[PDB]
């Protein structure tokens, strides 16, 4: 109920949501991240994450927002984004932990907006 | 399942859209974090009030008049609105509303999207 219209807002927003795994798997995509990125669901889901960064950047990226979520529990910036057509652009992103239980990270919540323009 | 609603649900309070719930009247049921911003309101000053109070005087009936139209016809509705925020001012807003149903395949309500888009 109150849950479930929490969830429903999942393919309304604007906002590019994508879900990952402890080992950097998607495991969710919503319509804001098939618009921003152009991937599909079925095409983003089982790929690694970090297909969505222009392959430069991935190793300080990733090593950067591991930090962030392990010691601040959340990761904000302005990083390149490698589009599903091939063109390049910048987006603001953030990525919160998910936790399972006693406070055990299962796996991150991704949002993301374009900033390109800007 | 359950775990997919949970991922999805945690979103909520992190994303930049305003996300407004409401019940069949219009009264506010579920507010987050983008809607304080973008409004001025926190969830405790949100939550329980009319949707109206975000409007404009003046706008309030077409407004209503226009979702309510644009739902039954479409199922949805989508438009650019004026905004009152808490503090006085007031404001233009890219805005959707879609109708949130219940366990029974019968609405409960509605879904509100929302983004400043006063700049411009």
């Amino acid at each position: 109920d109150i849950l479930k219209q929490r969830a429903k807002a999942f393919d309304y927003v604007f906002d590019a949501i994508v879900v990952t795994d402890l080992q950097g798997f998607i495991i969710d995509w919503n319509k804001g991240s098939e618009t921003l990125y152009g991937y599909s669901k079925e095409q983003a889901i089982g790929q690694p994450v970090n297909m969505l960064h222009v392959p430069g950047d991935t190793e300080h990226i990733t090593s950067e927002v591991i930090s962030a979520v392990e010691n601040q529990g959340k990761w904000t910036g302005e990083i390149r984004m490698l589009h599903k057509d091939g063109h390049i652009g910048w987006i603001e992103s953030m990525c919160v932990p998910i936790y399972g239980e006693n406070y055990q990270m299962v796996g991150a919540l991704g949002i993301n907006r374009d900033i390109t323009k800007r």
